[PDB]
């Protein structure tokens, strides 16, 4: 007999997914752009906002998965995640024009993020029995829904700022997010299965007060606590502090499983060269965008392009090669199994370099005219995107050989996401040294050739020794 079809409930899932993404990665395109032409800051400050708004959506998501296991339930907490998220758009979109409004914007999106991105997954890993064969092909249906949603909101929300400025960019992206929790509501009668809140602890009281009402303080008090941190660039005690957390959590692990402690010392060490790839990676958003928007020549057919539509460049790079090695899977995944996946980071980091190198030449040979070359550029970003199928998968394959894995993959993405997002603001204010001169193309041109050299001196350093181990 033919396999029973999915359960319905996943295409709520699905589309709930793609308009999240839509409108998280539509905000992500326009936000630097936003900081310097409407807001003026120096490329310095914009730089740091933007990192620290980068790492703080890749902390939050820890919280609020503990948050829906003691507390809300996964759908409770997807729900009030969108709302939040819708919230924070429409405040951004209302006042262009206030600071405090993007502060407080960037700190409400933050708590919908965080409510969001993992109880959507542990929703839809809900549905499946313990042993149900249809589980891959949801999780994999999920990835592809956030592969669409991040390849069209970059079109979308950039088209829409430059036709009608920045107030219809953030509201269309907001929109987006309330188009998405309408359609995941209407699906409710689906989701009848899946756990509800737990009203005998919310209904317990601690010190004082009903848990839930520490739920509403909790609620008034985390934007405020976002916005100061945020204002004031102190993410960076809250990034060192978590940092503190996971290696302490490592090393109990190290303790309790000798038998695989040199296995989690591979992992630590994957977990290094990855995080300083994706250093390099998240120039993409900041320094590589400003440089597009400046110094690149970006008209066409009688119309300019507007620079946020380039971000949009990245993710299909990655969903094409997605395809492409997918379309190439064979059984040749076997013999020196930990040497394979460090040549595979070589590679990758090999990729990230010639990226690099092709903006820098870009950059330099601009000079013939005086702009840059959009398709340079554009093969840059795309073997930038490329590069980044031979970092996350590999690691994730990697530490998935053991059991606790849930909680490494969980450090892992902790950070390669926020302390690689830290430590790319922190590496960008190298390209603005010169505020007192003006920007120039010879600043972005000196960041890059240097980001060159620096990534293809780690390949070396990785291939040597990985090579020097076998003999």
């Amino acid at each position: 007999m033919k396999t029973p079809s999915q359960p319905r409930a996943i295409y709520y899932i699905v589309a709930i997914q793609i308009w999240e993404y839509f409108s998280f990665y539509g905000m992500r395109a326009l936000l630097i752009l936003y900081l310097t032409h409407q807001l003026g800051f120096d490329d310095n400050h914009a730089i740091s906002l933007f990192s620290a708004y980068a790492s703080l959506v890749y902390v939050t998501p820890i919280l609020g998965g503990w948050l829906a296991d003691r507390l809300l339930g996964n759908r409770t907490a997807v729900i009030a995640g969108a709302l939040l998220m819708t919230l924070g758009h429409v405040v951004l979109g209302i006042d262009t024009n206030s600071t405090f409004s993007l502060y407080l914007a960037l700190a409400i999106i933050i708590c919908g993020y965080g409510l969001f991105k993992s109880n959507i997954s542990c929703l839809l890993g809900e549905l499946y029995d313990e042993n149900d064969h249809r589980r891959d092909g949801g999780f994999s249906l999920l990835y592809a829904a956030g592969n669409i949603g991040s390849i069209a909101a970059p079109i979308a929300c950039g088209l829409a700022a430059q036709w009608y400025g920045w107030h219809v960019g953030f509201a269309l992206a907001g929109g987006g997010m309330f188009i998405g929790l309408l359609i995941f509501l209407s699906g409710h009668r689906h989701f009848q299965s899946t756990r509800s809140m737990d009203k005998k602890a919310l209904t317990s009281v601690k010190f004082a007060l009903p848990v839930w009402s520490w739920l509403v303080v909790m609620l008034c008090l985390a934007p405020v606590f976002f916005t100061l941190l945020l204002e004031n660039d102190w993410s960076g005690y809250l990034l060192a502090i978590v940092c503190l957390i996971a290696a302490q959590i490592i090393a109990r692990m190290m303790i309790k499983f000798p038998e695989h402690r040199r296995a989690l010392w591979q992992i630590v060490l994957l977990m290094f060269v990855g995080t300083l790839f994706w250093v390099l990676a998240q120039q993409g958003g900041s320094t590589i965008s400003l440089f597009i928007d400046r110094f690149v020549n970006r008209q066409a057919f009688n119309i300019e392009v507007p620079t946020a539509l380039f971000q949009s460049v990245n993710a299909i790079a990655v969903m094409l090669a997605g395809v492409v090695l997918a379309w190439l899977a064979s059984p040749e995944s076997r013999g020196n199994s930990t040497l394979r996946v460090w040549l595979k980071f070589a590679f990758g980091l090999l990729l990230m370099a010639c990226g690099f190198m092709l903006l820098a030449f870009d950059a330099r040979h601009a000079a013939a005219d005086g702009q840059a070359s959009m398709g340079v550029m554009i093969s840059g970003l795309a073997l930038m995107g490329f590069a980044e199928l031979f970092i996350d998968p590999v690691a994730i394959a990697q530490i998935t050989r053991l059991k606790m894995s849930g909680v490494l993959t969980g450090i892992y993405m902790l950070a390669t996401g926020a302390v690689a997002n830290w430590l790319a603001g922190v590496v960008a204010q190298q390209t603005t040294e010169s505020q007192i001169s003006g920007m120039a193309i010879a600043a972005y041109q000196r960041f890059f050739s240097q980001m060159g050299e620096w990534t293809l001196a780690c390949v070396a350093i990785i291939v040597v020794l990985a090579f020097a181990t076998r003999f």
